[PDB]
């Protein structure tokens, strides 16, 4: 309702070659990004210093759709095993903690627009395209209330 009308929080879009990595995170609560995506998100979560939470918004590449909400709940470690996502692209791991499984259409969030990503749809984000806090907040309340 006004739930989300906090003032504390940053929200990252997470996209999603593969349907598999979706599901092992899912299972197991963690993530892996590429190194510049780990790195930007590294640094949000340890300058947030626990003052609020670290939302990703989980959406699979070309699915339409996104598929989840999850919250970061460690930093990256950088010295993990290889090799245990769906490809072997990915150096290190953090701990998430998914929070909403469903699947959102597209179409209920093209309208929202990210005024730091040249007024782009959210919709047509790119992985770890961070959302300002006013335009998440809509956001997740869209994913929270769709059936
Ligand atoms: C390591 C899991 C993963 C898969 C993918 O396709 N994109 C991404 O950023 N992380």
């Amino acid at each position: 309702n006004l739930y989300f009308q906090m003032k504390h929080g940053r929200v990252f879009i997470i996209k999603s070659y593969s349907e598999d990595d979706i599901h092992r995170s899912i299972k197991y609560n963690i993530w892996c990004s590429t190194e510049h995506g780990n790195k930007r998100l590294d640094a949000a979560y340890r300058s947030m210093n626990g003052k609020g939470p670290v939302y990703l918004l989980f959406s699979v590449n070309g699915s339409g759709h996104f598929c989840g909400v999850a919250e970061m709940k460690s930093a990256v470690d950088y010295n993990t095993c290889a090799g245990v996502w769906s490809q072997d692209k990915w150096k290190g791991r953090f701990d998430v903690r998914w929070i909403f499984v469903k699947d959102v259409p597209n179409s209920q969030l093209r309208h929202i627009r990210l005024e730091n990503n040249e007024n782009k749809p959210v919709t047509n984000s790119r992985d770890t395209q961070e959302v300002p806090l006013e335009k998440a907040k809509q956001v997740l309340k869209i994913i929270a209330s769709y059936k």
